[PDB]
């Protein structure tokens, strides 16, 4: 249908409706008289997935010719989504496959709605790293995603009653497609036990054994014919465990729980025991399968030459100790060989600055689980701290300062300060947040060591983010500039020459039409829910959290609603607010908020005074799927974090992308967006991190605001007063209790600016035209977000390969 | 090769080759440099699976268009075995495989033994319903074997010092390349709950919820083009289940316990909730599918023209009070109409009448668990119960004899007495078993019905326990006679006339010599054990009993022993006597027997004086898999347990059909082979059932037997002084304590007659020419023991159809 979906050739169309056919009756053992349309999803499945295959063993054994240096990206979340379009889109075969079913009958879109998200994150960390390995494999480098293969992922959120309801991912019910066990590379790992000292060295006896069992996952290059691999692991027990009868094998359970659901937590260290366990598990599987592709090419000076490894966070930074152990206690190296090559082969990114989001493990359940770690850990803390005290002598408080070690009521170990000491590199994810970490938090580490502190801007992949969720987008440019952006997003910048081009400005905003007229029938089709397609879409799609500032976007939408009550003949622009996203389930504010939209909706949404003015919908369950979706038919991004306090954030640059202007904080990678698009090009309001940092000094005060501002008293006044709670007054009375006494995010000290940059929007939107040439200015400057960029700079500045978009033979 | 094992086409092989090659590319994702010999064995079961898919669609939905009476087998136990070399037998493709896979440079047997036994049964019981299964299909009935999946079948037996250790048979674990999931036809099935009395009926309320996900296993017939199915259920918890969060999704394996674990005990009741809500998850889910099977053909007068419920035993028994109510609480049947269709629908195998098997479920379980059940046998208990009194007037004992409620310290509800009088059939296994329950345990109620009950004598497929597992045999039975005799077992009559034939003798004894050779092999490759292929193998392998006296044998072999070292240069017929079978895990006594046997082994296999005249072997083990390789090998069959205790057999069957003589009492089917045989072609040896009687009423006594056998007296003092266990004096006391005081089985009754006879057994093995002229006398009447006949007599005195082996079209 549209060019860049590929050829619709006589003979691939041919060949795909009969291996349909051929997988419908020997794979799912169906005629066309009984076959479900969840078997007409599989038949499809399994005809694309025969394509990646011969290109996945040529990859893999290229890698093993060729043998160069291999990238292992470890992280406890890869956030995935659907597979099928994704896959089709990176061979080219998605025109041959629409045409292929709709010649036996079929819609292809409604059998993609079929799968489901492979939901193995729980937001912008876990996004990210499938965004890399999508970028990793489009850019030819030898990378492994290496991760915990759950049983259960985020949790499928239901609105009851307006509060969020969690029911677990059962994803694996109907088997998974696309993942390939590998039963022959079960590695075990070890728990518990204890440190035995003999003449030879240091042993860890008496140890629980649980198996990890690998299942790889292809990821496609873009049309370069490079099938990369995600190993994800499974635990499985020993067929000896616990070996009355029956409770025996029924305990099995115990040590296959390890990988049995992804914590759904974001931004938030919770300290427990099976999370501990999960970390480990990861670590040490992939570990000993990495040394054993090293030694399959004894010699250990050559690992870092042969080897990177990349830390998503420190929620895998045992790989740092256990690298240590396996070189100390199994290989026999001295310890300062095996720091070195430890050192080297292992890199550290951090992801946030929020104090309750870092990783401190109590020392007590370390010296159970882990003995041995324990004891390296500190080993490794006396040697750092020896240097720290030769480079700064007399400091005793920089000492403690950057000790791995805690003390007070329970010791603790900071695994960020592991990271630091045993990595060659360490980076933040937006230039804002890498200066803060020198600034702040790693200022003492950063003074010890300035050479190993980066930063790489994160990016998005623009074949899931643009070409796939937005084809009408992708095919208009492609009219203009071809089709090389794809892979070199930079080249969006040729649509600068466009801007005051009338052709392209009015099929800018067709496209956007098309996509807000399609995502208004699909709430009413699987939501029954209805809305004014004319109007601007304002979304906030992201986790629910304080630091996100969803309260500050209800508060603008009150301010709306009591506007338009207080002058109801008045013009104003139709608005379209949606707000959706998770909340953490032990996260009582968040659920509150979730809460506090939905009862604003229910107030707005059946005031006959309001008509379809303004509309408030929460989206239930958002998830990549339904980011897929929504975000391009935004016409208003919102990315509203108090400054400081949002890393990067990525959800700002798919809406970027796909041809929504922002209204935002300078914060994350937001600043440097609007450096890229130009000040002028995006609705920037707010506090800077230097104006939160100077109200700090002085000490907030809610109060003051509240005082001041009559528009944010009444609102404050309806929300104690039960304006949006009439059958139970007191409801919100947790979020007002915090708003004006308890407030870490400033949401007042921003109500004003951000109401009247607010009003800048609905001005710039009554002017059609000058609108989309704002937005043309947006997309055409967004190439500097592509994760290709940012793989790009981690593999020259810190893996130490060089990308190539060179095809490999089909 | 050989003839039986079908055609090796030009074409076919090279189809063959390629589809291979295809799997292993497409499906394994491999290439033959790092295809490990597991792989190779997938390979080749999915290109042998491709083969039956056409075929078990085109007999299912033949079996849609024609709508035939189906037949329901329901069973807790499936004892499968491996399916690879069945499922090539019985499409005659073993000759094409075998051709093709040396072709690509593989030896198909060495793939065969990769493949996991499918141990869903303990023994008997579950070998019987895999072999009805086998027959259904060859008679081209519309037959369905339900059950459950067991994630854990019957537990791997590894010995340790002469100790039986368990440990987990972990089946699934690379798969299972012949089950197809079927999600699609999920059913809910309810626990606990309670009983609501409504205006309209009862209702079954508050329930737990747990869901039944179906996987089918197809079962092809002989060489019939008829692919029938095996659907088993697997337990799910539903996604709203316990919906803290992490503890709320771990908790799910609460429900999904249920289809874990297959319980080990083979005629022995149990009385565990977990095993009670197995045996109702079986029957809940199953009879959901059976009723909509049948309205997608409202009137359920043709119910019992259109399905048969055949009962293996009491363990789905309460598909009776299930079917009452969906029949009475939700299609709003009246009682007596619903009892009408249960009746003619249901019939019921009893399968032994050793007390400790029967079923008798505590009510205070009943009533927590499956409260509206219980109701409805009460009611079912009282209506039956006025029947008696109107039949018997007066005979208040018989009233209490009969209930389905058994009064005493804990009430209980009695399975096999719901089972009679909810079924319109009752059926014993063999002919002195079925008169045996009509003299003793069920005389009450043959005296009510005597039209209900039947016999129906067990047997076995001659697919997999002669063409399968003993092809050289199958082969020069061919040679004479043609292949029609795999299909009609009762053609080997026409062996009797070779009886005289010198080339038929000679080839009969090297079929065995061969057998033996390459069992002798298997035991020195995969055991490192050494042994004489020339010796008499005298085998017994069975489930560890006391009742089936591998304790008696254990007597002989010590006599045997005894008589050596008293005369060491006097010849005797040189033997290797091998003992195999698992003991459930909390019997002790039948673990104390392993002990010994091996104990035994230890001594007499070092002896220098005995040399290689006496071996003892304890085959480790014991499964289908096994059983296809040592009956084969057999010379001698051992079925010696107490008359009237072996309900049937069906091991003593196999080795008849395999060439060996077998020695036994006359009890199961031993009577019946023997009258098929001749009596002078069967060592029968001791009491009869009506001795036992005379026995037990006047009091057995041991102590009579140990002073009057001086032979048996040194054994016993042997055993008792520490003679087979010289480092723990005492370790056997348990044993000679129950020989002399507490033996239920007389093993010391028996003795005597047992030895002498075992003296003709070697005497007969001297003179090979009339050894195998008898051998030949045995496999020419082992034609009744194919279950195709007992198949086809379930078939016209049961269910009311009518077999055929009228070829379907390929
Ligand atoms: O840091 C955590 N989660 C994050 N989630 C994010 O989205 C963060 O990483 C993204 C990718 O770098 C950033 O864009 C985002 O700003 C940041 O909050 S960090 C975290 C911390 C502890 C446990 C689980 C998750
Ligand atoms: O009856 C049980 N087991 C049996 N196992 C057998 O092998 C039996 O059935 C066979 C098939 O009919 C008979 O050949 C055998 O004699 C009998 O013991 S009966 C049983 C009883 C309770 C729980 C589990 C199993
Ligand atoms: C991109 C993405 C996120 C991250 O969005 P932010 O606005 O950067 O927090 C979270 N969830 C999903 C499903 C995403 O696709
Ligand atoms: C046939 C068979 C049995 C039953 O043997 P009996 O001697 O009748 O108890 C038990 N186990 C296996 C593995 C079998 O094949």
């Amino acid at each position: 249908q549209i060019s860049v979906r590929g050829l619709a050739g006589v003979e691939n169309v041919t060949e795909l409706k009969k291996n349909f056919n051929r997988h419908l009756h020997f794979t799912l053992v169906k005629d066309r008289n009984v076959a479900t349309p969840r078997d007409y999803y599989f038949a499809l499945a399994h005809t694309v997935r025969d394509h990646l295959v011969g290109r996945w063993i040529r990859t893999q054994q290229h890698y093993y010719e060729k043998d160069p240096k291999r990238i292992y990206y470890l992280s406890l979340e890869f956030y995935m989504g659907r597979t099928l379009q994704n896959t089709m889109v990176n061979l080219a075969l998605e025109n041959a496959c629409d045409e292929a079913t709709y010649q036996l009958g079929l819609d292809m879109e409604e059998l993609e709605e079929i799968e489901e998200d492979a939901g193995l994150g729980n937001g912008g960390l876990g996004r990210l790293a499938a965004c890399f390995l999508d970028s990793m494999a489009t850019l030819g480098l030898a990378a492994y995603g290496y991760g915990i293969r759950y049983e259960f992922g985020i949790f499928n959120q239901k609105i009851c009653g307006g509060w969020q309801m969690e029911e677990a991912d059962d994803w694996l019910r109907y088997g998974n497609p696309w993942e390939k066990a590998r039963p022959e590379f079960t590695l075990p790992v070890h728990f518990y036990g204890r440190v035995e000292h003999t003449s030879q060295g240091a042993k860890w006896v008496d140890t629980q054994v649980v198996l990890a069992m690998p299942y790889d996952t292809p990821v496609p290059g873009y049309r370069n014919n490079v099938v990369n691999t995600m190993r994800l692991w499974s635990a499985k027990a020993p067929n000896d465990f616990n070996l009355g009868y029956i409770q025996a094998v029924l305990d099995r359970n115990l040590a296959e729980n390890i990988s049995r659901v992804l914590y759904p937590n974001d931004n938030f260290f919770e300290g427990k025991e099976l999370r501990l366990k999960q970390e480990y598990f990861v670590v040490a599987a992939t570990l000993q399968d990495i040394i054993r592709r090293f030694k399959s090419s004894t010699n250990f000076d050559a690992f870092p030459d042969k080897v990177a490894i990349q830390l998503n966070d420190t929620h895998p930074s045992l790989a740092i100790p256990e690298l240590m152990r396996v070189l100390v206690d199994l290989e026999r190296l001295d310890w300062d060989k095996a720091w070195e090559v430890t050192v080297k082969t292992c890199a550290y990114t951090n992801h946030t600055v929020l104090p309750e989001a870092l990783e401190r493990w109590p020392v007590h359940l370390l010296e159970t689980l882990l003995p041995r770690h324990l004891q390296i850990i500190y080993e490794i803390n006396q040697r750092f701290l020896n240097r720290v005290a030769a480079a700064f002598p007399g400091d005793v408080d920089r000492l403690r300062r950057m000790s791995l070690v805690e003390e007070g009521a329970v010791k603790r170990i900071n695994m960020a300060h592991l990271c630091i000491a045993g990595s060659h590199a360490v980076n933040g994810v937006a230039r804002i947040h890498s200066e803060i970490l020198k600034k702040t938090i790693f200022k003492d580490f950063y003074e010890l060591e300035p050479h190993k502190f980066q930063n790489k801007t994160n990016g998005i992949t623009p074949r899931r983010w643009l070409v796939l969720c937005n084809p009408g987008l992708a095919e208009i440019i492609a009219e203009r500039i071809g089709e090389e952006y794809i892979s070199d997003l930079d080249q969006l910048r040729k649509l600068l020459s466009y801007v005051d081009d009338e052709a392209f400005i009015r099929d800018v905003a067709k496209v956007k039409q098309e996509n807000k007229l399609k995502f208004a029938a699909y709430l009413e089709r699987e939501y029954k829910v209805h809305i004014n397609p004319n109007s601007l879409f304002d979304v906030q799609v992201k986790r629910i959290h304080e630091y996100k500032r969803q309260l500050l976007n209800c508060l603008h939408v009150i301010t709306l609603y009591n506007r338009i009550k207080k002058e109801p003949n008045k013009f104003v622009v139709p608005r379209t607010v949606m707000i959706g996203g998770k909340a953490a389930p032990g996260y009582h504010m968040a659920k509150m908020i979730i809460k506090l939209i939905t009862a604003i909706g229910d107030v707005v949404n059946h005031d006959p005074v309001v008509g379809d003015r303004l509309r408030v919908i929460f989206l239930e369950n958002y998830r990549v799927s339904l980011a897929e979706k929504v975000i391009p038919a935004a016409d208003l991004s919102e990315q509203i974090s108090t400054a400081g306090t949002e890393a990067s954030g990525t959800g700002n640059m798919k809406f970027m992308l796909n041809g929504a202007l922002t209204i935002g904080t300078m914060d994350g990678a937001n600043v440097e967006m609007a450096e890229e698009a130009g000040e002028e090009n995006f609705f920037i309001f707010g506090m800077r991190v230097e104006d939160v940092d100077r109200l700090d000094q002085r000490g907030y005060n809610a109060q003051e605001y509240y005082d001041r501002i009559p528009e944010l008293r009444q609102i404050i006044e309806q929300l104690s007063s039960g304006f949006f709670s009439p059958k139970q007054p007191d409801l919100f009375k947790d979020i007002v209790n915090m708003l004006m006494h308890h407030d870490r995010f400033k949401v007042f000290a921003d109500y004003e600016e951000y109401v009247k940059c607010q009003e800048r929007v609905s001005a710039l939107y009554k002017n059609p035209r000058e609108w989309t040439r704002m937005v043309i200015r947006n997309i055409a400057t967004s190439g500097k977000f592509s994760s290709d960029r940012t793989i790009a700079q981690y593999a020259r500045e810190i893996w130490g390969v060089e990308p190539s978009r060179q095809r490999l033979p089909a």
